[PDB]
């Protein structure tokens, strides 16, 4: 089966110049180079006959100290035609639960058990009713005036959606966090639909309740499930990129799944692994050429 090798920098610190990917490319013996995006992103189709593990380890050597992501994988089946995306520090720049937090003070607090949830030492849903707990009693205004405010688009968010769009592709946007947040970001980057968890009211303020039952790491899972086979398709046919505990389900059992700036002990058990890399690394990693991009 074949292979190709794909190295992605930062469109914000293009470090993979001309000279870098020649040298990386005879660093594998490969056969050709091809660039996706120049000193961003290029395809180096490995020969026939080397294990991943091989190229992986050669590459990564020859590129030490340079911010550059490497993956290998199947040259076929690269494309794939669903998108299920992680929201909070992914799609986002932010915790929507923690910047939440701090309308009621308690930022410091509420974030250092966030950490941990996305690390995984505790369990996403009594994570999750702890932290909201203390909400109890905010005015709904505040959700408003954090979206308005505080919440910023991750770097190549809107062109991964966009650009998946354009070629066929269902993007879903699916979050533990709360629909509030997750109907306007959907619609601000793109997506197709939503699904996350809900915050409870009593019409004025919030109860400091979730509806149950809980969204957490398996609703993950048994929403790409859902997904792929309402569209006619099968998880394998699926990208999904997240950076907590909580997408490790997802990230494990679609076609193609990416740690991105993934929590130490997530990144530790992901089999392939963006660091350097904003959301248009999924782009290339699906072998798109920036000619192929919605600007
Ligand atoms: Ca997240
Ligand atoms: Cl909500
Ligand atoms: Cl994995």
């Amino acid at each position: 089966v074949s292979l190709v090798a794909t190295l992605i920098a930062n469109p914000a610190k293009a470090a993979l110049a001309p000279s870098l990917g020649i040298k990386a490319s005879a660093a594998v013996n490969a056969t050709g180079l091809y660039w996706l995006a120049d000193d961003i992103a290029c395809d180096i189709p490995l020969p026939l006959g080397m294990e991943a593990s091989e190229a992986d380890a050669s590459l990564r050597a020859t590129l030490d100290g340079a911010p550059i992501d490497v993956v290998v994988q199947e040259q076929e089946r690269r494309r794939k035609k669903i998108l299920i995306a992680d929201m909070d520090s992914t799609m986002i720049g932010q915790e929507c639960i923690d910047e939440l937090a701090e309308e009621a003070g308690l930022r410091d607090h509420v974030a250092a058990i966030t950490a941990r949830a996305m690390n995984g030492e505790i369990a996403f849903e009594p994570a999750l009713r702890e932290r909201v707990a203390l909400l109890k009693g905010l005015p709904l205004s505040v959700i408003d005036k954090v979206i308005s405010t505080r919440i910023t688009l991750t770097p190549g968010g809107p062109q991964l959606v966009r650009t998946m769009r354009k070629h066929g592709a269902y993007t879903a946007l699916v979050s533990g966090g709360f629909t509030s947040f997750t109907r306007r970001i959907a619609e601000m980057i793109g997506f197709n639909e939503e699904r996350a968890n809900r915050l409870i009211d009593d019409g004025t303020r919030l109860t400091g309740t979730v509806a149950e039952p809980i969204l957490g790491r398996e609703a993950k899972v048994e929403k790409l499930v859902e997904i792929a086979e309402r569209v006619g398709l099968t998880p394998e046919d699926a990208i999904a990129v997240g950076d907590g505990a909580n997408d490790l389900g997802m990230i494990q059992l679609a076609g193609t799944g990416v740690a991105l700036h993934a929590k130490p002990a997530v990144a530790a058990q992901a089999k392939m692994r963006i660091d350097h890399g904003d959301l248009t690394a999924l782009l290339y990693i699906q072998g798109y050429r920036k000619a192929d991009f919605v600007q």
